[PDB]
């Protein structure tokens, strides 16, 4: 069935994720056709700027996480950086997420593969959607049995990001494909008002998944803030692809 | 409010490709009436790559071979202007002028296509903003234009390639009807050397995207048999298709249409 | 020899075009070994605004063109916009320019080839190096016998140029290449520092000349005024290009 | 100052390639006293497109064949680090820590060359923009860097093709030294499918533009007989051209040197 990973950026504390898993486990509940995943990043290790948040680190990370598993039975999913962090991760993350700078570096993608786990690729900004061929490769090679990659935009110019939805039918050829509606229209070193039109073309266009960062008040976001979807919102968006779909379904091509 | 669909061989090859096409076109513009349809040709292709490539049977006609199909199926019509003079014989038969890409910024021709009380559509230049179009409709409105189209085919992405940037639909929106062009967004600026390529199999998705995002119409070239297209062949839709995608298009847009942002 | 277009953007009035044409006639006696030609637009047909400076006519603009062949001796080259511009241009004109945006605009090309005069053809900023080659069999089917191309940037991302010095040596194969030092940095819808390091990397790269908009004062021009280079500073930076191109000529490669 | 040039085969083939290079370089360095030159090679292709391509024999094989270098031709070294840990180790032999591309971003690899006291070289990532690399240099400091570099080498430009924005060698030698890569501003990403292209007819040229505008070095990787480099190939230069082309840039600088615009 379709899948919907949200959740917040960052895990600015337990307390956050517990507030956003009650409202994904609720909307899991109200939307039985999809499979709804629990996402949060435990570091973020590619911020720009040396004097930014980056977390509270891997254990506190898979503590919490581990927390809203078990609270709400939501499946799990964070992203790691370097290959020492996937196995303590695949411990209660179900899905584990490849950073887009990082879809090349075949170690990591092999000690994702290892731990038996799925793994979602995001596709990095310089990446054509045919190369990613080689990608789900390194990981069936790896031992990957669920593979994803994920659009989330392409370099165009400076400081900008735009969504080839070729991609989408091209990616679909070799594994499932997710669109990050969150991070394709950030500006790189963005702008909610294009999110949910284009979540709305991924759909029409068919995809197997929608990635949504999600926040009870996104601008007190201490990552990814003028990007954050409101926690409110959530519902209408989701029953709006359910509906785009359901009837653009009948003409996605086939593989 | 009236989807728009404009269709129509690429190029006016001879009256008799136009009668067939138009004589389809009737028959869908019957069927789905909630749907205006303009019918669309070129009387000239005046940017081609190649000098040794189709170009066209010349104005005269061409708006002679448009004023049949308009006689024959009551069908409104439109054609592009490459240079000034062209705007008013040409606005003698054609409902909306349309604007080339590379000529967007032209504006003796764009004040030129103004004048004649015709609505003007503009292509989008490959080179082009969204937020730089503002001015564009300014220019028209500046030329008495009343009846505005600003039309989405792509953005320069590196070398005889294009992308959609969709976020362009609703930025577009903003002082104007928009219209995709669902055969060109596909298509290789040059990538077959004297002529350019295009990968047709992109031409559906992309225009289903359009449609969920939200625009006001979309542009599409048919051809009876498009590998045999004097001009666009890459890209030229098959006639026998184009009911399908239009029913698709339609469908897509009612369910989508309660989610569009307000302007 | 090397050729050097300079001359102001616009031609504000025939005495703006005597200021700059007596110094450029001053540099074209200083440097023997360079063929200076001098250039302005009797009209801006392309601003992006319907309330900006166009110019006084293609009248008053071939008059004063006319002005400065006669009281300085030195060629001249104007850019055309429509077809019927070619013959009454032509009579002036020593090259007859063609617009980036109009560079596939094949009536315009053949038009302009029919005067018997030089054409220089901006390449488009949606075009790529090698598509250019066809753009000179219009102009040699046409007639022409003196083709030039001139590199004025590429469309990166949203109002944005860069300079793929690639170009220069894959249209050399076809045509003489000049290097648009002006617009080049300039951003659709610029930035004057960095006009003399990539006027620099031209000539080390290697071409066939440099076209080059000059002002008095510059931040008064009534188009592309922060492009302007400043009149005071055109025989340093020829001064400069020369030199580097006497080096850098020794490594440039065959054709 | 010194200008600097960085050359050696892609990968540590072997340490017999690297001898081979060695010799050479060191023959060069003997000859051009004026410049500083750095013998370069990975001991791992952590990032190759296939997981069939030649990786490398190893950190530990890597180290010991550049420390072989080292001391036998009394070279400066550097190597890239693809995880923090390998930070350590390589310091041992690495003049100059290089940060790969895509990694530019990752704040703890940036902080594991830093505190090793070593000179930090790094890859702006195709992704970057010119000024965003003001933020790279200033966490190299934060984590105690002293002696840092920023290698330009190209900006995504559509799909599997660069290109060189120039205007970024003095935007970003207003907070460290510059660096030009002459062979992988050409290379053609995963061009070749389950391998990366190359056009070695621009690399001479576009170096001459590079030292024109004005840099601090080149980065340059060669190899005796390229066509059988195990990465890179498309893009390896001949090891007997290496000479002509220092000679031909320190032409270039010196007779551009008085034009080089002050930070
Ligand atoms: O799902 C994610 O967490 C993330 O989008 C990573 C993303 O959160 C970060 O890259 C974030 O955009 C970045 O750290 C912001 O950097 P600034 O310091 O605000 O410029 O995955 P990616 O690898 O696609 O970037
Ligand atoms: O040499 C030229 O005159 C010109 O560069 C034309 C150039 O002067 C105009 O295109 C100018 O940049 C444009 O009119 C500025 O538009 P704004 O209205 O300022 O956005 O030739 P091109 O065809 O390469 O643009
Ligand atoms: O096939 P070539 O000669 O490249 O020209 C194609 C164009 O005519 C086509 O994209 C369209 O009709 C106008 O640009
Ligand atoms: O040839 P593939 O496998 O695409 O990888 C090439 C890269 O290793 C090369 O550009 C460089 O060594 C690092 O990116």
């Amino acid at each position: 069935k379709f899948l919907v990973i949200a959740g917040p950026n960052a895990i600015e504390s337990e307390e956050l994720l517990l507030k956003v898993g009650e409202e994904i486990k609720r909307l899991s509940e109200k939307f039985k056709e999809v499979e709804f995943v629990f996402k949060s990043s435990f570091d973020k290790a590619n911020r720009s700027s040396i004097h930014s948040f980056r977390g509270h680190g891997l254990e506190y990370g898979v503590k919490a996480l581990r927390k809203v598993k078990e609270e709400f039975g939501l499946k799990i999913t964070t992203d790691i950086h370097e290959s020492w962090q996937a196995e303590p991760v695949a411990e209660v993350a179900d899905i584990i997420q490849i950073p887009a700078f990082l879809c090349r570096q075949t170690d990591l993608l092999l000690a994702a593969a290892k731990t038996g786990r799925a793994v979602n690729v995001k596709k990095g900004q310089f990446l054509a959607p045919w190369d990613t061929k080689n990608v789900v490769e390194k990981l069936k090679f790896g031992g990957a049995k669920e593979i994803y990659l994920t659009e989330r935009g392409t370099t165009f110019g400076y400081n900008n990001l735009v969504v080839d939805f070729r991609s989408l039918p091209i990616m679909k050829q070799w594994a499932k494909v997710i669109y990050d509606a969150t991070h394709s229209v950030q500006l790189p070193g963005g702008m909610r008002e294009f999110i949910f039109p284009l979540i709305r073309a991924a759909v029409a266009v068919g995809c197997d998944g929608v990635f949504m960062e999600t926040h009870p008040e996104p601008e007190k976001a201490l990552s990814d803030a003028p990007t954050a979807l409101p926690l409110s919102q959530l519902e209408g968006i989701i029953e709006a692809i359910l509906e785009i779909r359901e009837v653009a379904s009948k003409y996605y091509e086939t593989i």
